């Protein structure tokens, strides 16, 4: 019954880059295919005088055969016609870290408590996502208050992802 076409997904009305700036702690994630950030994930968002949003991110990644490594990433966002939908060019401060360019949607936020992010890297032929990821962020590293949690759960369901998240631990690995 639920519409899981990516083109159907609502995102944050009148998204405000300035209000979104600062530190966001990843509390949960739905993983894409392939190498991804593992845990201890913290993002720092900024916006400059011209209005270009950028970010940095720290987090543990496990390069295969179980090598751990605190990845240190940089992201720059290109605006689209939708104020909450961006193209994110990203890379690591080290050359060998993953680079690429992902859709970056702010699905919902209240700016001072929670944010829900979404990226579809590849569509299915029916308009659903073949390869997605999603972060839930909190301003407080100790987690969301119940009212925000309940909103986030609704957004998770709307993205057709609600069963597919895992919690992210923060234990000082970085
Ligand atoms: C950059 C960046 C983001 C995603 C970064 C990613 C996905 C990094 C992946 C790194 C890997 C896989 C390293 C292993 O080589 C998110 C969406 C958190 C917003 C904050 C800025
Ligand atoms: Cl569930």
């Amino acid at each position: 019954e639920r519409d899981c076409r990516v083109s159907s997904f609502r995102v944050k009305e009148n998204f405000d880059k300035a209000r979104f700036s600062g530190t966001w702690y990843a509390m949960a994630k739905k993983d894409p295919e392939g190498l991804f950030l593992q845990d201890n994930i913290v993002a720092e968002f900024s916006v400059d005088e011209t209005g270009q949003m950028s970010a940095t991110a720290k987090g543990r990644v496990r390069l295969l055969n179980n090598w751990d490594v605190c990845a240190d990433m940089v992201g720059t966002f290109t605006d689209t016609e939708d104020p909450a939908k961006f193209k994110m060019k990203y890379w690591g401060v080290a050359s060998f870290l993953q680079k690429g360019n992902d859709d970056h949607w702010i699905v919902d936020t209240d700016y001072d408590t929670y944010a829900v992010q979404y990226s579809c890297r590849l569509l299915n032929l029916d308009g659903t996502c073949a390869d997605s990821y999603s972060f839930v962020f909190s301003r407080d590293p100790n987690g969301l208050p119940p009212e925000a949690q309940k909103i986030v759960r609704q957004r998770q369901e709307e993205l057709c992802l609600a069963r597919q998240y895992r919690l992210i631990v923060h234990n000082g690995y970085c």
